[PDB]
């Protein structure tokens, strides 16, 4: 099988973890760097990735399921790490300035092309909320990073569970300082599936027929 | 360098294509199948991928830049193919029926459980607009597929240009029947970069410091 297809056919949504297997620090660093290298509109990188690693953090994450979506709760303590994909509520020129400043330092642009580069910012101004939030534009960038992460995990042979069945308001209450100026609509548990009880590990994958999703003109 | 990091460090946004080089049909098939295998909430696959391949299609795509974002226009005819990432305006039971029916054909689920698998649908109405639309929930799924596509292209060593600088209104008029019931906010040109005029091919990549985007708890 072609290496790419094999990876994408063999990755799946784990439904039960093995609590005695953890992701190595070597593999965790590759995944975090892969997330950092993700592409985004105007290189805005309107995101933050919060890694829930310690037992104390796992407890706090475990507690965010007190009100809803408890079918996802068992995974928190059983899995290796949980990653929260946070997107910024509003993106300002000061936020973009952090990007352009780093670009000047990295030698992509000099101050000359810089002030001119600040113009790329109009593409942000164009996208917003009636109230003033760019979150309708930043959330999709975070999902792109997530798509990148899932492909990365398939290459590292690490199991995972994407979770939209989380409590955003409670997460912002529990991770108050960390999610300041951000929101979190999706999380990702990673680890190693349970050898016997993960029932999804042996169910065939199912997608719509090629002709139903792809059109060639 | 670690294979995964090498791929993500070496992929970039092409700013000029070589008109004489096309993507082979063998590579195109791997990419399309990779897009089809993308994960989505409840396996909804609320998307459609439109491949602009023919000269006639390229002309139509070229014409959608008549009003805005003409900086992206030159790539249309110069690159190999353009892929439109379309997300469904509203998601219904009839839509889910298609997924569930294919699941039974794939043998993932037995005919008897189709009806009980519809239970996962409550998560969709939980994202129903006042207008009865779900596009705020479907658009992010499309971006996940896009993140998957970018990683896939880095593995195949094919150049690309993600484009949000497109005209969704004009695209809907030009690809009237193809985008019916969908919207398109992002497109992706693929091909081979121009050996001498693609200025971005030799500029270093720049991302925020690890500590600015990743927090470990
Ligand atoms: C954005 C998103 C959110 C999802 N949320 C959940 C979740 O809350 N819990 C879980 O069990 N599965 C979740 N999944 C898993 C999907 O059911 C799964 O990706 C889809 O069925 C395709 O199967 P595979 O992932 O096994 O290919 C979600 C997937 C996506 C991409
Ligand atoms: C969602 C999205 C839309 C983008 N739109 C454009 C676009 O319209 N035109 C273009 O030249 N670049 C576009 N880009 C490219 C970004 O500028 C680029 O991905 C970012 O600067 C990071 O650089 P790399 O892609 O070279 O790593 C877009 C990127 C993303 C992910
Ligand atoms: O990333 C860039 O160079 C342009 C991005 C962009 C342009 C126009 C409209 C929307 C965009 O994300
Ligand atoms: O994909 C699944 O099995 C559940 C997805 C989900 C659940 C609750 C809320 C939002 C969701 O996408």
């Amino acid at each position: 099988t072609h290496p790419i297809i094999h990876d994408l056919e063999n990755r799946y949504t784990s439904k039960k973890y093995d609590p005695s297997k953890k992701v190595s620090q070597e593999d965790l660093a590759v995944l975090l760097e892969a997330l950092r290298l993700s592409a985004s509109s105007i290189n805005s990188q309107p995101w933050k990735f919060i890694v829930i690693e310690s037992d104390a953090a796992k407890q706090r994450m475990h507690d965010s399921f007190a009100n809803m979506h408890q079918f996802n709760q068992p995974h928190i303590k059983a899995c290796s790490h949980v990653i929260l994909f946070a997107n910024k509520l509003s993106y300002t020129r000061d936020d973009y300035d952090v990007v352009l400043s780093k670009a000047v330092a990295d030698k992509r642009i000099t101050e000359e092309q810089k002030e001119a580069a600040f113009a790329s910012f109009k593409f942000v101004e164009l996208n917003c909320d009636e109230n003033g939030e760019h979150k309708a534009w930043t959330k999709p960038q975070a999902y792109l990073a997530l798509g990148n992460a899932l492909h990365t995990l398939a290459r590292l042979n690490i199991d995972s569970t994407t979770m939209e069945g989380i409590d955003p308001e409670l997460l912002s209450e529990i991770f108050a300082d960390e999610l300041k100026g951000y929101e979190c609509h999706v999380a990702l548990a990673i680890g190693y599936h349970h050898p016997s009880e993960d029932y999804n590990a042996s169910l065939p994958k199912s997608r719509k027929a090629f002709e139903d999703v792809i059109t060639i003109l």
